[PDB]
């Protein structure tokens, strides 16, 4: 089998494309910009400054998973069992995971919170090896009979850049990063799930990790803080989709409008 | 299963959160700021200059453990047994451990100094390898069946900053540190003990080990010197507790007020 | 035998030369320039800026493979058996493989888009380990009875230059490149097939990879953006051919003129 | 036990403390600054310039170990067999060991010069590996039936400053030092004996090795040259001893007054 | 034996001295300078800019090898059946090996070129590793029964200098070169054959590789361009012979005068 | 026992000192300055510029080993067995070994030149790996039952300083040197033989290798040119001898006066 070696026919590609599902962000304009919601079989980067709502979209996504109405798919190309009792893995790199906030967004979504918490796996990663190693251990979690359908890496680069300071080591960091990006892409594809990552920015404008990361994300956003609680999502890279801006808000309800 | 892999569910996170218990520091103001006292299942950092009292708080924590009335827990949540015959580990990195100082504190506190001394295991560490390894051997100490309910690391970073001078190997250092922070956090959580780390500062305001240490510690204090024997501990990082200041004294009685 | 180590005798080189075939690029001039077209047992490089058509030629190439009329060979020395069910492999470095563009190219040239997508393997590589390893796996695709006659490496250098930003680790880069470059040649030469690499450029005039690449590339082009949709391809290094330019276009038909 | 894991109870520490013995230096003023003599279970450092006595003290000690009256201890806590047939190890790093000088010192202290040579082991180390490896090999030397009670390391740092010259690989050095200081300490403790190290000085007024060494040396002197054959030794680190200066002389007899 | 260890007696040296044969370069003047021709059991180096004829000499030697007359030995030291059916190995570093030139040179030699191509193994190398390995694998070519009497390395340092650039891993390069030079000398010696190497020149008048290469090559020339097709060869380093210049030409014959 | 681990008692050192024998240099002044001749059990270094006579002494030494008038020892301490059919090893670093010069020196001293070549083993080293391996391998030659009594390293540092050129990879050079100096010191001591090394100099006035070498060689000479053929060795380091200058000549006879 060629599929076995990591190769895919032009046709395999066309086939695997049918079984993409999309997860709603609780946001009309944001959903619209993505063409329905966040895709399975892709890595999606949300980049921006502390407070731009990256961690928030992450937590919203874990609640939204526990609501089958928020998962859009072709009923013909994807079985209901594919998306059955779906679960999420949340790799927490800086301690951003808020159980309460899960509860809160759930309550407002009418989803049971207790239920979300029970279907969300949380891996507290204190350094890049742990981070990488956790992403790998997702195969084992699936193979434990856990239908992992959502993967969150929050954040993607925090550890790497706390570890590699001083340009005398970039090339290892860039190489680990590429490994990690590879794994992330691996499990989006071969377990048909959505893979979301949060990232930071810098000057004179870019998301951390240079091209290694950019080339390896399918969909890339910037998140800017608009007035008060409104936010803007700038989609600037997409496999086919056009480049657009979604405004939305983060309130006590969670993500809205 | 998933536990074996390092993953916890949201619901396990709340289930954890009921069995947390608390150790008094013998200062009312410091216990107050702490929300009752030093918490288990968290790493607690005391940063500040030589002579600011960090070693004193580590010692007092060893004395206070051997006093059932100094551990605050939920009777309906934490078995009377899980917290009985409590032992501390004191990984001593610059030779700060004074048994004479233990005596003094226990006497004054009305505790048997002898008892204290007998349930405080001291591990003298001359370098980061020894320091890091002793911490992992805590797992082994509890396998033998010792109720380790307190882990001291005094100090957290002295070895690392003596082993790494000049930007040469700085990336290894930063990861070695992250690896050490994981073990510390791992053993606070898994064994429901309190973990205290002392650290130094540098300018114009920070604790050594950068953010790699920072994100890894759940409570963080800077300890300042007041006049004479008074000191001020400044909680500036905690999950759900307000940034407050706590004044106290260091006397022949140990930590008081 | 000496038919096992890596030494091809002089005579073996001549007997080697007998079995070379050619694949039309769909331009008259470009073909002309090439001694007839893209040689098997050789590596061919298209270097130039983004949008210069490098990728297009790769695609055009995959399409053209499934059309025995576009494959010129020795009737008497290349047994017509050996060129049948010809499959292509396309190692894709930054997500350039457009399956639809394969449809397009196919139609406007009267080929089964379906046959082409069916006989094109696509290895998505997120880093240079994956890229090199995909390349080594072509031995194994063949071992499972796939008549791989076309290899595409698009890009040749995008992963390397992303991993070795910061020229402390340049030597391992260069060596890694070299090692890959061997593979590419070995498998052109031992499995009688054509290997195409695309490359990017720099300044004041050179193709990325320097000389390690240059010395291992047998045919070498610069691709310049002429007016609007026309393009020129400058052949600068070849075994025995004249140095010359070639114009053609890129349209919805594909590579033309 | 915990005892074998590297952990000592606070009671074990008190226990251990009863079995520390002392070793006279042959100078009254020096002994008194040491509060008896060179202590077992501790590392002692003499640091000063070439010619300031350091090596003389090592020699003098090798002699004095074979005068059983020069050993001070608690006959209640240390048995006569623990200090019986006492052998010294002399790790010679630059060629400082003078058998002649050993004879000489002994003839004058009424010790049999021959007995001394016969029970002083000498390891000639040309480099840091050899030096460290010999220190570790003291285990096997004892595990062979040799009551090693005195270990000389003269010099402590000469090999390292000759191997790592000007910053760059400073870290491997600083950790190799740490590993060595670990070993020296361990065998002082586990085999209840005296470890003495010689060291040089630098710019100001500090001993080579920085803090890795300082934090790991229990007692630390600077030895200055007074006039002619007189010297002064400055105690400036000790757990419970007053910092103080001892004057003494070096003569045909060895250390004296 | 001691031969097995790589040790030779002074008498073994003289005995080897006997079995040395020499290969003509078709240059009278070159030949004479060499004291007869290229020596076996030595490494001969041709250093010069591109176009100076190193490759010409290399090729010519491959042909002259195939010419019974052209190999001068001693019949009272060496048997006709050790110089019989000789073969050459030719390591190609930049793809300089032109089998057509082989043919041409050979036709003009009154020797069949086809024969030469059959008695000439060519290893195409794209980097240091492959380069080194092929030269190792020559041992094995003598094992399958091949009478390898001529080893060509063209170029000696092109790969290395394409890999190691700057001051980064210059030491890693110099040691690699050394290992390489060991191998070449070893097989020159132990399989009594002639080893030739080509090299580039740099800035201020030296062959690339420095002393590592120079100390390790018995015979060294600086080949310069004279007027037109005339070339001059400066022997500057040799065992016993004086430093001399020899003029010659490169033509349709190959090397002449 | 302790000789196994590398420990020598003080009395074993005294014993050692008795089996010490000495080899004449053929120079009166030189011999006188050495207190009789080059010593077994010691490493003697000759350092100086090219042409200073280093190699010449090496060669003289290989000759004088074959003339038993030229070996001085205690017949009571050293049985005539130990020094019978002695042999010598010459590790040759830059092709300095001259059988013809061995012959010549030997004729003039009335020794059979053939005899000297037959008991002189010659290792040609092209890099420090070989250099070091060679030296280690002398054990094996002794095991095969060759009475190795003379080890020459001509030269000590040529490889190392050729291989290293870049201040960060200097620390391995130094440790590698130290490792080898250890080997040389080992084998002088273990096999009661003389070990000679030649070294080049730098400026302002030092021999290459620094103190890593200086501390590991017992006897040390700076050899300078006089007028014409006269030469002057300056002994500047020796355990028990005064610094002194010895003048001699180098001629077709060899070393003389």
């Amino acid at each position: 089998s060629h599929m076995d070696l990591g190769f895919k026919s032009g046709i395999d590609l066309l086939k695997q494309r049918s079984t993409v599902w999309k997860l709603s962000t609780s946001s009309s304009e944001l959903d619209s910009v993505l063409g329905g919601g966040l895709e399975s079989q892709s890595v999606t980067e949300f980049a921006g400054v502390f407070g731009s709502g990256k961690t928030q979209i992450m937590h919203q996504s874990c609640v939204n998973l526990q609501n089958p109405e928020f998962l859009f798919y072709d009923e013909e190309a994807v079985s209901k069992g594919e998306v059955a009792q779906p679960k999420a893995v949340y790799i927490d790199t800086e301690g951003t995971f808020r159980p309460e906030r899960i509860m809160q967004m759930a309550e407002h979504a009418g989803i049971d919170g207790q239920t979300v918490l029970d279907n969300t796996f949380v891996a507290r990663a204190y350094n890049s090896d742990m981070q990488m190693l956790f992403a790998e251990k997702i195969e084992d979690l699936i193979q434990e009979g856990n239908n992992i359908k959502l993967v969150v890496i929050d954040s993607l680069t925090s550890t790497f850049r706390n570890e590699y300071t001083g340009r005398g080591k970039l090339a290892e960091r860039q190489q680990k990063l590429g490994r990690h990006m590879a794994t992330l892409n691996k499990l989006a594809d071969l377990f048909n799930c959505v893979v979301l990552v949060t990232n930071q920015v810098s000057a004179a404008e870019q998301a951390i990790g240079g091209h290694i990361v950019g080339h390896a994300a399918t969909f890339r956003f910037f998140v800017r803080k608009g007035k008060g609680d409104k936010r803007v999502a700038k989609l600037y890279d997409s496999p086919h989709l056009p480049d657009a801006e979604a405004i939305f808000r983060i309130t006590e309800k969670g993500i809205q409008d």
